[PDB]
């Protein structure tokens, strides 16, 4: 039972604007949304403290390993006005998570925000003009996250208020690869991200479902 037997568990994110706070991503250069100076946001969080990640981490016994979060960044290689977004996908940064326990996967809101194409689901021979696609993209993230960390255990965040067609293909291909999706739901935002209180939430639902297992 008792935690220092097997220690404490090591979390790392891979995530968009919802997941970033300036001076606490990893790459230290990736685009941040959150407390950056000088852009100010019309939205509450002020303090990394308030962050869902954070919260989800020191509530819960958890080290954080990586946060490699990055705003704006979309699953897929289309980005925001069809631009290349092969420089920062999230496909693109699977190997720059350290050694985690625990993969928290927080993505898909500009995917469909940007209007990225949907695609065809796609389970193997991916090729990069496929992968600037939506389903290809988030098929080939989690069949390549489950083979460079087959012990980790990996979760899926889906924001509320995506499109249909980005919500359902995120939960039929995490139902394909055996992937926990947490629905989110009830998310207060403030321009178009999370409040202090929409952290709490995120953190207290994705609570629910790591708990147990
Ligand atoms: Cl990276």
């Amino acid at each position: 039972e008792n935690l220092y037997f097997q220690g404490q568990k090591k979390v790392s994110i891979l995530g968009d604007s919802y997941s970033t706070f300036y001076g606490h991503v990893s790459p230290a250069a990736n685009l941040c949304w959150y407390g950056v100076p000088g852009e100010k946001k019309e939205n509450d969080v002020t303090k990394v403290e308030e962050t869902w990640w954070y919260r989800f981490i020191h509530e819960h016994g958890f080290q954080l390993e990586r946060n490699n979060s990055y705003s704006g960044s979309t699953v897929c290689h289309t980005g925001y006005e069809k631009a290349d977004y092969s420089d920062r996908s999230f496909i693109t940064r699977i190997h720059n998570l350290g050694t985690p326990d625990i993969i928290l996967v927080f993505g898909g809101t500009n995917d469909s925000w940007a209007g990225a194409p949907i695609g065809a689901y796609q389970y193997d021979g991916w090729t990069k003009a496929d992968l600037y696609s939506f389903r290809p993209a988030f098929c080939y993230l989690l069949a390549s996250l489950k083979q460079l960390y087959p012990a980790a255990r990996i979760y899926n965040i889906t924001n509320s208020e995506l499109s249909e067609e980005v919500t359902d293909s995120m939960d039929e291909i995490c139902r394909h690869y055996g992937i926990e999706n947490i629905r989110l739901h009830d998310i207060d935002k403030q321009w178009g991200h999370p409040s202090v209180q929409g952290m709490q939430s995120i953190d207290a639902q994705v609570w629910e479902s790591v708990s147990p297992i």
